[PDB]
């Protein structure tokens, strides 16, 4: 499968639509199509990649720094996070995180 990713940057004011391999990062696919999008560690170890879901779900079971109720909150780190439906994602989310 090929899922839609939909990044939304608040801040920003913007919207930019991705497709995503089921067996591909986000991040990786996003920046192969032209958004750049922040991160350090790239190993799910930092909140420097952190989104939120607005709609549809991940499999980011490589990740380690989240906590659960950050998960349950909807919080995702991108880097290391295969889409498993068509999702929108709320991108540059570090700051909400405790
Ligand atoms: S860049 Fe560190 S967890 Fe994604």
């Amino acid at each position: 499968a090929t899922f839609k990713v939909t990044l939304i940057n608040e801040a920003e004011g913007t919207k930019h639509e991705i497709e995503v391999p089921d067996d591909e990062y986000i991040l990786d696919a996003a920046e192969e199509q032209g958004y750049d999008l922040p991160f350090s560690c790239r190993a799910g170890a930092c909140s420097t990649c952190a989104g939120k879901l607005v709609s549809g779900t991940v499999d980011q079971s490589d990740q380690s720094f989240l906590d659960d109720d950050q998960i349950e909150a909807g919080y995702v780190l991108t880097c290391v996070a295969y889409p498993t439906s068509d999702v929108v994602i709320q991108t540059h989310k570090e700051e909400d995180l405790y």
